[PDB]
């Protein structure tokens, strides 16, 4: 529900 880089589909995920 909050992070970065790792999920499919909702909203984040991954980046720097």
């Amino acid at each position: 529900i909050a992070s970065a880089s790792c999920t499919t589909c909702i909203c984040t995920c991954s980046c720097s």
